[PDB]
């Protein structure tokens, strides 16, 4: 068994579905303008910002010190069968100093919320657009009448599309620096070639990623509007929905180091996932817990300064990206850390990846 081993495209059928849904998207744009909405719509028918920059700076530093900052902070927290769960927090910490790690590694990680950002506003902008056109073509008769349902249906499809690109980009970033034996040779560009890999192959695993996230977000928008619209609220299946989008992500990154279809990498990240269900718990709500406590600082140093309060919801916002970035990077680092004990010993010729922090613990 070798990591990174001949890629091949994933979940055929779903990115052909996929496609054909964004050319449905495309005539839908497509038949507003040439009924003439586009027309009729665009001409109708009858020291504050030095702070900010401080926020970029301050919070870039917190991924590089963060993980110095959770080893002595925990400590305080401890201070009063929590004995059983040290050695998770002790894994947890590991992560996090791994993912400070490959963040010095791989200086640009930081940005990819910019970048996933800018593409989202760009599709946000489009549906928007289109939305509007919508609201004009034609009263529209015939089956073309749910053209809007349709349309819904891609804004909820096509913006967990983009999330979950931008998942599987950061677990193919992480995969490279982890599974790589010494760091010296690493690519020229790592994220781009994650990027690249992500394109050419595993279209079809995000698609469908998206697909099953969306499947369960209608009902739960359905539901919110429904109740708005009036008892009891059964709207806790978006705890289903949070739970489902992090087996999705787990099902990223064992999709990009087996380049298995998404049905296989899913199964094979739930296994994983059971078998080590402790450590999920403790990193997932001690680790996001720090992660927390890491926002609050970033945002009360800019606010430090002093009229400013938009400054401190830029920061707000800014740390929220960069610390959902070291959640990603730390979840992907687990899963990484698990395959790799699962499909490789100290054995000579099945030696481990991992780093030494990690080594220890296994």
């Amino acid at each position: 068994w070798k990591p990174l081993e001949d890629r091949s495209c994933t979940d055929i059928p779903w990115l052909l579905l996929f496609i054909l849904f964004c050319i449905g998207m495309g005539f839908i744009c497509g038949f507003s303008i040439a009924t003439g909405a586009a027309a009729r719509l665009v001409s109708g028918y009858d020291i504050i910002l030095g702070l900010c920059l401080l926020s970029l700076v301050l919070s870039m530093i917190l991924m590089v010190i963060i993980r110095y900052i959770s080893r002595v902070l925990v400590w305080i927290l401890t201070i009063l069968i929590m004995l059983v769960m040290r050695k998770r927090v002790a894994l947890t910490i590991a992560l996090f100093h791994v993912a400070g790690k490959v963040f010095i590694h791989l200086p640009l990680l930081v940005f990819q919320p910019f970048w996933t950002f800018f593409a989202l506003v760009l599709f946000w902008v489009y549906w928007i657009m289109t939305l509007l056109f919508l609201g004009t073509t034609g009263k529209i008769s015939g089956p073309l009448q749910y053209m809007w349902w349709y349309h819904v249906v891609g804004l909820i499809w096509i913006s967990e599309f983009i999330l979950a690109c931008q998942q599987m980009t950061v677990a193919g970033a992480v995969v490279t620096y982890y599974f790589t034996r010494d760091k010296r040779n690493l690519p020229f560009t790592p994220i781009l070639a994650s990027v690249n890999r992500l394109i050419r192959y595993h279209l079809g695993t995000v698609a469908k990623g998206s697909f099953i996230i969306t499947l369960v977000k209608i009902p739960r928008m359905i539901l919110m509007y429904i109740h708005s619209q009036l008892k009891s609220c059964i709207c806790c299946l978006w705890c289903l929905e949070k739970c489902l989008n992090y087996l999705n992500q787990n099902a990223y990154t064992a999709t990009a180091i087996n380049s298995t279809n998404f049905c296989t990498s899913a199964k094979d990240a739930f296994v994983i996932l059971v078998e080590n269900a402790l450590r999920v718990a403790t990193i997932n709500t001690v680790g996001d817990f720090m992660l927390f406590l890491g926002k609050v600082l970033i945002v009360c140093s800019t606010g430090l300064a002093g009229p400013l309060i938009i400054v401190c919801l830029f920061a707000f916002l800014v740390a929220h990206c960069f610390l959902s970035i070291y959640e990603m990077v730390v979840d992907v680092l687990f899963l990484c850390f698990a395959i790799d004990t699962k499909y490789n010993d100290g054995s000579p010729g099945r030696e481990f990846y991992m780093d030494k922090v990690l080594m220890e613990f296994v």
